């Protein structure tokens, strides 16, 4: 708290911005929409109350990496301001709403699944160079311009990992996205992202990631056991997009697939505009409507 404390802004958040409007809830809080008063620029503020704040050292993490850490497929932070209780993070405003919903709403073709992954991998490939370990990446940690624009969020789960101390140890992530070494608590690098991505391409293609009927704890132990996730029908996906999944998905760290080197592959060169992205964001606010 006091290191938090000497983190936030000096001045009036409700006297910087204005035409607050609730655009959500509310896991770590309300989120908002508005106006910068000098700029005209649009922003998205989320209200945390730091009552309901179990770890803190958390809220302080997502503040100082998403700081340092800067690039275009980052959703852009903007400030921080503690009001009375209540922590304020102001960001760049990405109307589009999450990927989730898209996922969750809409069929994706094979072009669209390739342009989100290359934009999440070079969201990646920045992170794991700057030595920074997302470890939760998810559908629902990637918002969506209206332009479609592809941005990754919520970097509380992170890691920073050094020459000296990496690999990690702790069992972070939510359940259905972990990779098999992160589930059975083996050393892990910045390839665990990569597996979630994997899953998150899976959610992509059947709407859900593999186990999500069960419960946490069975998936965990479905993750250890059985390990690579089979498809529900395989045969409806390309070969090279099949075979992005494998390297994806792989159980050996070592064959498995980089960043930088999953960027090269033959699947995002079908990859479409971002602009094809904007018809399944109106489908996916005309179906949660
Ligand atoms: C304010 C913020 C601060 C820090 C961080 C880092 O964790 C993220 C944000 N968020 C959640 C951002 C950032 C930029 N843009 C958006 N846009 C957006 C979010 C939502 N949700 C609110 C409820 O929870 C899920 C996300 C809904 C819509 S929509 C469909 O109404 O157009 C747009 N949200």
């Amino acid at each position: 708290l006091e290191k938090l404390r000497s983190i936030v802004s000096v001045g009036d958040p409700k006297k910087k911005y204005t035409r607050f409007e609730k655009i959500g809830q509310g896991a770590s809080g309300t989120v908002y929409t508005a106006m910068d008063v000098a700029t005209g620029q649009e922003v998205a503020i989320k209200q945390m109350n730091l009552q309901q704040q179990p770890k803190k050292e958390l809220i302080i993490n997502e503040i100082l990496v998403m700081r340092e850490n800067k690039n275009p497929n980052i959703v852009n932070y903007l400030d921080s301001y503690l009001v009375g209780d209540e922590l304020w993070v102001v960001m760049e405003y990405l109307a589009g709403g999450s990927l989730t919903d898209v996922v969750t709403e809409t069929c994706m073709d094979e072009g669209q699944i390739a342009a989100v992954c290359r934009e999440c991998l070079q969201a990646l490939e920045f992170l794991h160079s700057n030595q920074v370990i997302h470890r939760n990446i998810k559908s629902d940690n990637i918002l969506l311009g209206m332009d479609g624009s592809v941005k990754l969020t919520d970097f509380g789960f992170c890691a920073q990992i050094t020459p000296e101390q990496s690999k990690r140890s702790e069992m972070v992530g939510t359940p259905y996205w972990m990779a098999p070494e992160v589930v059975t608590r083996k050393a892990y690098g910045p390839k665990v992202d990569i597996w979630s991505l994997g899953i998150m391409a899976i959610e992509m293609i059947e709407g859900e990631p593999p186990y999500l009927n069960e419960n946490p704890l069975r998936a965990l132990y479905l993750i250890a056991t059985n390990g690579t996730p089979e498809l529900q029908n395989p045969e409806k996906l390309s070969a090279i997009f099949r075979d992005f999944l494998n390297r994806c998905l792989d159980m050996d760290v070592e064959k498995r697939g980089s960043a930088k080197e999953l960027l090269q592959h033959q699947f995002l060169k079908i990859a479409k505009p971002l602009s094809s992205l904007t018809p399944l964001i109106a489908a996916a606010k005309e179906a949660t409507k």
